């Protein structure tokens, strides 16, 4: 059966939540980050970067939380919602979104991440230039994406994808514990996306099980 | 009839190396960054986010340089090598390689670009820890790499693929005008794996048209 390493963690729900999507069978496994298990033998013989997620199916081992989406969309394609659209076309209007997501979205929204919700619990002083900057950052691919949605229903199209539910697990945080959800909710189309995709039942399950 | 958009910038040639690679016919339309020509409205249109490249493909456009990477590789599959690989799991490979390259190998390389080649557009004083962070950040990448590729030939196993062309463009900005080639050449197999993905036709033909 295939196994998923860090489900406490925010990025490993990238994968969590495309294998209930598709219906998947998977345990998950801890990792124990005060006690550096991440930085033992044994966890960096799957991830050698040593960060999470990693996923062991069978014989077969994959990290990057957005390879693994790709991996389990592709692999069971033909069981539950299509993540990946239909043609050549709409898969690639999938990887642009995932990959803003990885390069654009994320890396800001990770830095408010960081500072706001593990500064004290970590031991880093919290940064407020760089929160203020991060934030105005993110602000502006908000922007872009409230245009964007306004004229499509899901980032890539009529469909939802794996592109859509990538950003979920730090934009909980936004929205959640980091504070800053009147970035989603202040602009309409953005707004009702995150709401659509935020309560699919996939991605409650994940939630509840998870967090 | 596809056309790039910025081809002597690096990002785009992720893209250009893929459709040589794939013998893709294109042309390639320029984009003054300097004067901020991807910063206005035609530009805007077709890359929202305002960076190059952007791809328009008859009534089909798309963004992001591993995008079009994958999306190049998949409408062309069938011909030239498969830099997909064979099978799902192969492909898991690819794409798990493509996005340690845009998430971990890049940023840190992306910064050594900006302040050493660009300092300019980064302002002064030069951000010297900056600098001595991001080397820090690659080399501990390139210590993993030079292990990985003691066990594979490629990144994704014994076949070539997106996730090794992707490295092309700003590692050439590393063992070059960005001065720190022994982080390459210090390394073994990185060192072996560099002189192998870098001496392939499509990526010499890509540097003869496009830099400058
Ligand atoms: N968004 C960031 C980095 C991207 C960038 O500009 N990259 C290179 C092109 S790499 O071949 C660049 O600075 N070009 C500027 C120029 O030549 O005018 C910034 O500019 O502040
Ligand atoms: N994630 C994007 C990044 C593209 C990118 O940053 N391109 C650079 C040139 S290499 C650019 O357009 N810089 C202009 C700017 O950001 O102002 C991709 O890979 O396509
Ligand atoms: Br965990
Ligand atoms: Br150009």
């Amino acid at each position: 059966v295939l196994k998923v390493y860090g489900p406490h963690f925010a990025s490993p729900k990238r994968a969590l939540v495309t294998l209930i999507e598709k219906g998947v069978a998977f345990e998950t496994i801890p990792v124990d980050l005060m006690k550096g298990e991440h930085k033992q033998p044994a966890y960096l013989a799957l991830q050698p970067f040593g960060t999470v997620p990693a996923v062991v199916d069978g014989d077969y081992k994959i990290f990057e939380s957005r390879a693994v989406m790709r991996y389990v969309a592709e692999k069971y394609r033909s069981q539950g919602p299509d993540l990946l659209g239909k043609t050549v076309e709409d898969r690639g209007q999938v990887e642009q979104w995932l990959d803003v997501e990885a390069t654009t979205y994320h890396p800001p929204l990770l830095n408010l991440t960081l500072h706001i919700m593990f500064a004290s619990v970590m031991g880093f002083p919290s940064d407020e230039k760089l929160i203020k900057e991060s934030e105005e950052k993110l602000a502006g691919v908000l922007d872009v994406y409230e245009a964007h949605l306004s004229k499509s229903k899901y980032l890539a199209g009529d469909f939802v994808s794996l592109a859509d539910l990538a950003h979920l697990p730090f934009t909980d945080y936004l929205v959640g514990p980091i504070g800053k959800a009147y970035m989603i909710k202040d602009r309409k189309h953005v707004s009702a996306w995150w709401d659509d995709i935020s309560s699919r039942p996939a991605w409650k399950e994940t939630v509840a099980k998870y967090s």
